[PDB]
């Protein structure tokens, strides 16, 4: 069923809360035993948001390999993403270790460091060129190279050095600065404009490790970004673009990380973004 007609049918019947609960009911439940070990309590921002054991990212160290991050592999789509929480004061070094070990080119940040008067994530990147950051626990150095500030978002060029080997890589930081918490972007338009900038960068392409995507918990805004990207890619690839079922794509992605799309209003925006984006995919 053309998602645009499904959309108007749910909107006119006001049944978004009902569709959403149906997905919550059918979603996968897999064990998260490593996340719940006592030694890992301070590595989790939220008690009720954990990576599944089968899809968790492992840090390459014998001490403790745990980070709150999941590998989302989307089969038909040919795309991978790492979804993670906003780093904590004691996990900023683990975060950059993971970026290094997984060979990621991009980091996509969908939250502000402070929202609703509380800290939603650590200040994990340098704000000035001449004030670099050293992560002594993981032996990494991070330097700000350049910053391009727009109205809705900011792109930064960062240099990450492995202090052990003196190899360096360029990381691109894509920071959406205007998305409300348990809320939605105001127009599908600024969201999509941002998604197309990440794509243009090469950050989502198979020659790199998976893009790292986060918000505060790494399920809500993060889920919206990956869901919209994957649905638009499948519409590009298939003979019949109207065969893309957003609810079925969301359930496939929930096999890899719990709780993706955290409100009935976030799913609706997901639709709008895919539907408006199609206008591009189908040749405009
Ligand atoms: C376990 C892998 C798997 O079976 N994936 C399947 S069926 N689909 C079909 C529809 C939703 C979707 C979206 C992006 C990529 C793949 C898929």
């Amino acid at each position: 069923m053309e998602m645009e007609k499904e959309f108007e049918q749910i909107d006119k019947s006001g049944s978004w809360a009902a569709i959403y609960q149906d997905i919550r009911h059918e979603a996968s439940d897999f064990p998260s035993r490593v996340a719940k070990l006592p030694k890992n309590k301070n590595r989790n921002r939220y008690r009720d948001v954990s990576p599944f054991d089968h899809s968790r990212i492992k840090l390459h160290q014998e001490d403790n390999d745990y980070i709150n991050a999941s590998l989302i592999k989307m089969e038909e789509a040919q795309r991978s993403y790492i979804l993670t929480q906003g780093p904590l004061p004691n996990t900023v070094g683990h975060f950059w270790e993971m970026v290094w070990e997984q060979k990621s080119r991009g980091v996509v940040m969908l939250n502000r460091v402070m929202e609703k008067g509380s800290l939603k994530c650590a200040q994990y990147w340098p704000q000035k060129e001449e004030k670099e950051m050293i992560f002594e626990d993981t032996n990494l150095k991070l330097t700000l190279i350049s910053e391009d500030i727009k109205s809705y978002y900011t792109v930064r060029q960062l240099e990450l050095e492995n202090l052990t080997t003196q190899e360096t890589r360029e990381i691109l930081h894509f920071h959406y600065t205007t998305w409300p918490d348990f809320g939605v972007p105001e127009s599908p338009a600024s969201f999509l404009n941002f998604l197309f900038k990440v794509r243009e960068s090469g950050s989502l392409s198979p020659e790199h490790g998976p893009v790292v995507v986060h918000c505060s918990a790494g399920i809500g805004r993060s889920g919206t970004f990956c869901l919209a990207d994957t649905c638009l890619l499948l519409m590009d690839k298939r003979k019949d673009p109207s065969s893309v079922d957003i609810k079925k794509v969301l359930l496939e992605m929930r096999k890899f990380r719990m709780g993706l799309i955290q409100t009935a209003d976030q799913l609706r925006f997901s639709y709008l973004a895919v539907i408006e984006g199609a206008k591009f995919i189908m040749g405009d």
